[PDB]
């Protein structure tokens, strides 16, 4: 149970701007895990231009198809196992599409690292921890999908 005010007072911030904030943590994710991006290009429906891919309509409704996802965490911060069975559909969704659940590892990283560029020294370490659990959860419910 991460604590809610520090995850709600910290997602707040980065819900003024949530497309620009999700394009600060793919540049992250994309650094840290180059093999990602060629998964998006289906959906991009081309297979020629990775840049082409990444300033696509289609790239920026997963930024806020993710963005949605989290804010539905933060709603749920006081009790997340109410989103518990579609956490899991959407592991399996995942794991449909090729994704590995390790790279859900790297997204944490890159979400650690969105926070920080968005409040500074706001991003407390009792908020760093508070979100480190909040999407540790987010991911071992994630996980049951994978079976
Ligand atoms: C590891 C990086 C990620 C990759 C490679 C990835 C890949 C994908 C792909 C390819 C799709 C489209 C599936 C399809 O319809 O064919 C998708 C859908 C989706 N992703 Fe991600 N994703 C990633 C991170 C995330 C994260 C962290 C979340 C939030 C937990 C998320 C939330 C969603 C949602 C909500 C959909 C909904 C599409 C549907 O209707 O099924 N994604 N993802």
């Amino acid at each position: 149970r991460p604590e809610p005010e520090l995850i709600r007072q910290s997602w707040r911030a980065v819900s003024r701007s949530p497309l620009e904030h999700g394009t600060v943590l793919f540049a992250r994710l994309f650094a840290l895990e180059p093999d990602l991006l060629p998964l998006f290009q289906y959906n991009c429906r081309q297979f020629s231009s990775p840049e082409d891919c990444l300033s696509s309509p289609e790239f920026l409704d997963h930024i806020r198809k993710v963005m949605l996802c989290i804010d539905a965490a933060v709603t749920n911060v006081e009790d997340l196992s109410s989103l518990e069975e579609y956490l899991a559909s959407l592991g399996r969704k995942h794991r449909a599409v090729g994704v590995k659940l390790s790279s859900f590892s790297t997204v944490g990283e890159s979400l650690l690292y969105m926070l920080e560029k968005c409040l500074g020294p706001a991003f407390t370490p009792a908020t760093r921890a508070a979100w480190s659990q909040l999407y540790g959860a987010v991911v071992q419910a994630m996980s049951r999908g994978w079976d």
